[PDB]
């Protein structure tokens, strides 16, 4: 309340740990799916599906230009990449498998970095 703050965590070296956390995610062999956007007139289906889509690339691009207010909204982003493959890919396929391995990747490196 006004004049009562919690302990400052210290968020200064955010902006640096995310980027390394996106650049171990563009490197790993299964971000192939991931790394620009879905083509949106090539792909029957997915503009209309998927309501927001992400891609490494384009959270790459946010992250270098001051778009993210804090490392919640860039984790966010990262998930939704994922949330977006589940709805549209069916588990039993590359695409499918890449996406549930690059969440496990992530969500490890996340927790490890933060937590
Ligand atoms: C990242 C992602 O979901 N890409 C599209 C998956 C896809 C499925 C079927 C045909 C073509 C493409």
């Amino acid at each position: 309340s006004m004049s009562v703050k919690k302990p400052k965590r210290d968020d200064s070296k955010d902006l640096a740990l995310c980027s390394m956390i996106l650049t171990e995610m563009e490197t790993h062999e299964d971000a192939w799916p991931f790394l620009l956007p879905v083509n949106l007139k090539l792909v029957p289906g997915y503009k209309k599906v998927i309501k927001k889509p992400m891609d490494f690339s384009t959270i790459r691009e946010k992250l270098s230009s001051g778009q993210y207010p804090n490392l919640e909204t860039f984790a966010l982003d990262v998930r939704l990449v994922f949330d977006n493959c589940e709805t549209f890919n069916e588990d039993d396929s590359d695409i499918g498998r890449a996406g549930h391995n690059m969440r496990k990747y992530f969500e490890k490196k996340w927790t490890d970095t933060f937590k």
